[PDB]
DNA sequence: GTATTCGCTCTGCTCCTTCTCCCATCCTCTCGATATGAGATCAACTAG
C-alpha cells in the first residue's frame, strides 16, 4: 500500500467472501484479527479461573 | 499580667520504599540428570 492509506482495503476490509476467497492482503489482515481471537481465549482463562 | 513570642513535642499526613503474594483445570508422551579392625564396656550367659 501507499503510505497514509485510510482507504477500506488499506485498513482491512475484506470485501470477498469465503467462497469468493480472500485476497493475499485479505488473508493477512484475517488471520490478524483470528490471531487476536486466538490469544483472547488462551489468556483470558488464567485470570478467569483464577 | 499579659502580650508574645517561642522552643519543643505530638502527632499526622503523603509519599516513597520494601516486601510479599498471586498468576484455570485436567490429561498424554519423551528426554536428561541423579571401610576395617582393635580395645573397652557392659550385659548375658555359662558354666566352675
Amino acid at each position: 500500500f501507499i503510505k497514509d492509506d485510510y482507504g477500506p482495503e488499506s485498513r482491512g476490509f475484506v470485501e470477498n467472501s469465503y467462497l469468493a476467497g480472500l485476497t493475499p492482503t485479505e488473508f493477512f489482515f484475517h488471520a490478524m484479527g483470528g490471531r487476536e481471537g486466538l490469544i483472547d481465549t488462551a489468556v483470558k482463562t488464567a485470570e478467569t479461573g483464577y
